[PDB]
């Protein structure tokens, strides 16, 4: 869980509070994108929205509907047994806590919905464009009208149709009355919460763009229902959300090595150290999105951005020995301490200062065939560079590794510029 909050706490009970969830389906990336958009892009100015970008991350990785099953069927009957057993009661905490008003919950789906049978893609089974409701009217809660709401929400997303046949449309599913799968889902233990919940379902047959684009749309209309205030620091647009899905300055740094550019990796990095006695998904991973983890596959280890596939690591695994904080490096002529972890900008060139019991490979450079090489006291410019060794696709970015013994000592990347 993720707060989107004012930055004066004291502006948190002034108005409403939601819950906002994606991806409890790991191949619904228009759901778990636009929860990404909104905590990377939007501010709350009163209220507060909590976010869960993505509720089922594992399958997420493996860009799959859900490992462990549907996870929006288990929120009635469940075994205590099941693996998702802990992450459900997590989120049926959030849920119910008393300071949250409203839910909303974001899916993708087949077709596009709709009230009288047209054809295959378009009827009552579809659940594409739909905003969702499990009744007209929940007793108790703040906001007691959930078609009042509704009904205003899709006005709200209808003004901004990219072609007709993507319009909204209500569907109530009256889950109370004898839907089964519906009584085991998300939304409707969220009303017997007394809360007002809603979801929205963008259809499956859009690119990934315009179905975020129509989950924000959604979004912005339920904050306008309920009065909490907001900004976003963009146009709201297929190509200003593409862009911003696609943006260039996202990082994301693995452990204790170097931020590295998200896009533009090239497709697999070789020899890439990773602590060894860490299971994959305990690896610490941090980012400027959230939507970012690392998942084994085979021997390598996937770098994912939602369901998008950033590069592939082939590691080693090697103990990581944090005694070495910096490090003396000639810097376009002028000597400074360069931080492990850090990236270094080089006009020029380089020179690292040669160190005891510490070497120093420098990743596309070498002067003999020596498998554990130490390339301190070289004087290293842009000539001297293996491109194809550059982290990047565009051959500016450079792996330093340091090495004592048998332990990984830490990375700084240089990038020419
Ligand atoms: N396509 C979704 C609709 C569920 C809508 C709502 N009941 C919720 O829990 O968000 C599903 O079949 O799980
Ligand atoms: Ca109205
Ligand atoms: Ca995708
Ligand atoms: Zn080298
Ligand atoms: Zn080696």
């Amino acid at each position: 869980m993720i707060e989107k909050a004012p930055t004066n706490v004291e502006d948190r009970d002034k108005a409403p509070h939601l819950l906002l969830l994606a991806g409890i389906q790991g191949d619904e990336p228009g759901g778990f994108n636009a929860t990404n958009l909104f905590l990377m892009h939007y501010s709350v100015l009163k209220g507060l929205v909590e976010v869960v970008p993505v509720l089922n991350k594992p399958s997420m990785l493996r860009n799959h509907r859900g490992l462990y099953g549907d996870m929006n069927r288990k929120f009635a009957a469940l075994d205590k047994n099941d693996p998702e057993y802990p992450t459900i009661q997590e989120i049926k905490s959030l849920i119910a806590k008393p300071s949250i008003d409203a839910v909303l919950h974001l899916h993708d789906g087949g077709g596009y919905y709709r009230p009288v049978y047209v054809d295959a893609m378009l009827n009552p089974k579809r659940w594409g464009n739909c905003f969702i409701i499990d009744q007209d009217e929940v007793k108790g809660a703040k906001f007691p009208n959930l078609l009042a709401f509704a009904n205003n929400t899709i006005e709200s997303i209808n003004a901004h149709l990219l072609h007709p046949i993507e319009e909204y449309h209500l569907k109530n599913t009256r889950t109370a009355q004898g839907d089964t799968e519906m009584q085991k889902a998300l939304t409707f233990y969220a009303i017997n919460q007394k809360k007002s919940a809603f979801a929205n379902e963008a259809s499956k047959e859009l690119p990934l763009a315009s179905r975020v684009f129509y989950h924000l749309q959604a979004i912005e209309g339920l904050l306008n229902q309920l009065n909490i205030p907001f900004k976003r620091d963009f146009d709201l647009n297929p190509n200003s959300v593409h862009a911003l899905i696609n943006d260039k300055n996202l990082w994301a740094k693995i452990s204790s090595l170097p931020k590295m550019p998200l896009f533009n990796l090239r497709p697999k990095l070789n020899h890439f150290p990773l602590p060894h006695n860490t299971k994959i998904p305990q690896i610490p991973i941090e980012s400027n999105a959230y939507i970012v983890g690392l998942v084994k596959n085979k021997q390598e280890v996937f770098l994912k951005y939602g369901n998008k596939l950033m590069t592939r690591l082939s590691p080693f695994y090697i103990e990581f020995d944090p005694s070495l904080e910096e490090v003396k490096m000639q810097i376009d002529n002028k000597d400074q301490m360069v931080k492990i972890g850090s990236v270094v900008e080089v006009k020029e060139s380089f020179y690292i200062h040669a160190m005891d019991n510490i070497r120093a490979n420098v990743i596309g450079f070498s002067v003999s065939n020596e498998n554990k090489p130490n390339e301190a006291g070289y004087t290293i410019k842009f000539k001297d560079f293996q491109k194809r060794f550059s982290l990047d696709k565009q051959e500016r970015i450079y792996r330093i590794e340091f090495y004592k013994n048998n332990a990984f000592s830490g990375m700084i990347l240089v990038k020419f510029v």
